[PDB]
């Protein structure tokens, strides 16, 4: 049995308004000072990634800033990576997914990441939290707090990924 | 100069909340079965280790329920550990540190915790949490939010540590 | 399906006798000459833990005599150990678990026994002999001798640990 | 001072009885099925080994069956062997010795017998149990139990061994 | 032959004498800092180790703070080691034995040590010095003074290891 | 700023002090034999070998007999070595600086000495010994002892190294 939680509409405005989250808390917006550094965001692939380049979408089209993004694979970090130029040595990386849950995945690219360079911070941006996080980690960005029982399944679907936007759960 | 957060009364009263937070959260209470994991509190050195085992002493107290707890030595995982026995495998596993910062630590701390054992789940409790986080790591207990800026420095004081309950802040 | 075997009131009469019969085996609490060996507690992870520490805390109730206690980590000893001040070199080691079976878990704390040090003796208490050795041990304190087929499980519950005192068997 | 505990007569009474326990005890008479393994008498060197290959004599003489038996050298154990074909792995293995005491001897057979193979069960059979065990081990099979003072000796004799069949105490 | 140079109570008085010094001297009461560092407690194997576990509850009696203790081996130093977590980086070691003689077994444990970390600074206390040291080492905390000839030994015992305490002399 | 704490005659008359007491503790003077070792000093460069010479001559008019005297670098032993005839094995060597302070020079002295020979024993002499130890080294023999703070310097005079006799204090 599944049920509709965010519509086509309902995740294009979500995602909007991560973007200018992005925007306001980075400043990315200002000529860049010493303590304000470049912003580069990483998905996890794959949806993560797509995910990732339609925040940087919408971030160019709401403030002419063209931030790097990429891919930050995880694979041989569980117990193809594609980083942009200028690296993201003391840059501001912010690791994107499309859904939080254990938080195992983003503690791989936490392991990851070290492995490409020294950020100067690390944020996360999801569209979806479903809760039982298994680790300290939260995201600075959430789409939508989704509350689920262990036995629930949520799925997001992007419009470049899967054909459509929206979120759905299952169970 | 310097300047007083907490009295030893704040401290006091904080502290015992958090124990309460900690045995509502995991249920540590009623009986175990295969839904409640055993738990155990891991103090990061050394004022961290005084502030588990001090947690560990209310909630016996309130619940009546012996958790384990000991220290995890973080030092080869930056830039003797002690686990008790029966060691940590699918038990929840509580990081217990005085001031939450950047996050390096209790990142460190995961990574020194992953060649011990495997956890069911790892939380993270502390006194206080400063700010300026470089890592999407949070305390799932937390006992004051003291905005600070980079230049200021918090001071925790605990009784079996320094001889008084306190914090204070300076410049 | 299940049943119980020792009510909570059954479990505390049993652990006070028990523990009476330990001080009048070791005779701990006379004054401590030279050919009467102190007694250690070890219990084996994790309800043994429980037990001898519950254990070890009745003797001194009805004695008066803090003697020392710990626990035998015995991971290694298959398919972190604790042992308090002073070791056990010549001393009277009691080993504990709560249930006996097998016997195999007591061989592997013997071993584990004698990576520590080389006490005067051993002996072994535990709350259920359920029956079915597979070796030449056999406990020397024991709370209920309980026949079980091999299709059967014996569930200890100790309030320390589990929120409650009892002992349940199912099929 | 010396005196005789059991006569030659007595001795072979004994013996004869624990050859009868054997036989009830493992069925060993019966056809070998699941919960009924083959049986093996393995003693320790030397008088051990003497008391064994004569229970091997009486269990054929009262059930006709011919039971492996050798012997199990714990030199290289302690703090020449021969195996019957078949070896042990899944046998039940019943370790012979003339007298237990500390159990220390018996413990070391233990070790060395898992040099040897993987046996279903480990039972042990003793003459004599004088007592002062400084290990949670107890015969299955006992013959006699001499109550002694830590200064006196108990001592086994056997016609294939010392020209006499008899125990004897001295102090 | 044998003669008593410290009582049990004796023993006892004394060790509360120097669980004063040491507080007095390191001011473990106020907060740890400059002026005051952490203090962690390292004995010599074996006795020395129990001596430094008997200070630190002493400490915890009469100021209500935790002092870290464990053990330095010295075995690989001459002519098992355990370090509370945190290490010695800039604290206050005080190394513990329980009798000076030449001072061989403390130069030994000051090599150790620093194979083991950085202290701020390390001081020494002893239940005994017997005289004839042949190094310009002292302890900055001693029990009692003892003169010795060179044929004469001492020997300390501790409850916790030998069931009494006291300080005998023998020849 | 500075102020005289020794003049030249008070250098004159403790280093004479020193010297005596030397001739005292060693009995340099007597029949040598088993239980009393030839006497070296060794002075840390370079005041303290001035220090050490000028002792030497000292016990020599006292006395009539030469002791053995040099130098002992440690420029390697932190974090030209001069050595009399005959050695140290077995020898009593007097390690000699001006001023004694944290005492870690003395420290790798000692270290310095192992890579020399094998003494029977070592003592210390210093003109002044300043206090701060941070190390279980004490002087044998002391000139003075000086309470300084920790921002105060002590300097030393001598007449071959420095054109004078003298002690002063600075800050
Ligand atoms: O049902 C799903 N399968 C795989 C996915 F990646 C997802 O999001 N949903
Ligand atoms: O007196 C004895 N000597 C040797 C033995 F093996 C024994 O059992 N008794
Ligand atoms: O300035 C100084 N030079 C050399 C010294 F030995 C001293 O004490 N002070």
């Amino acid at each position: 049995e599944s049920r509709e939680l965010m519509s086509a509409a309902d995740v294009g405005r979500t995602i909007s308004r991560i973007a200018h989250q992005i925007i306001e808390k980075t400043a990315l917006d200002d000529p860049v000072g010493p303590d304000a550094p470049r912003v580069v965001l990483l998905g996890i692939p794959t949806r993560g990634v797509t995910l990732a380049n339609r925040l940087a979408g919408n971030i160019t089209e709401y403030s002419g800033i063209h931030v790097g993004h990429g891919a930050l694979d995880i694979t041989l970090y569980r117990d193809s990576t594609s980083i942009p130029a200028g690296g993201i040595d003391d840059a501001l990386v912010i690791l994107v997914d499309d859904v939080l849950y254990s938080g195992r995945s983003v503690r791989s690219a936490l392991d990851a990441l070290r492995d490409v360079g020294r950020p100067r911070a690390v944020q996360l941006a999801v569209l979806v939290d479903r809760g039982h996080r298994e680790l300290p980690l939260r995201a600075d960005y959430v789409g939508k707090n989704v509350p689920t029982s262990r036995s629930e399944s949520v799925h997001v679907r992007l419009r470049e990924h899967d054909g459509r936007d929206g979120v759905v759960i299952s169970r």
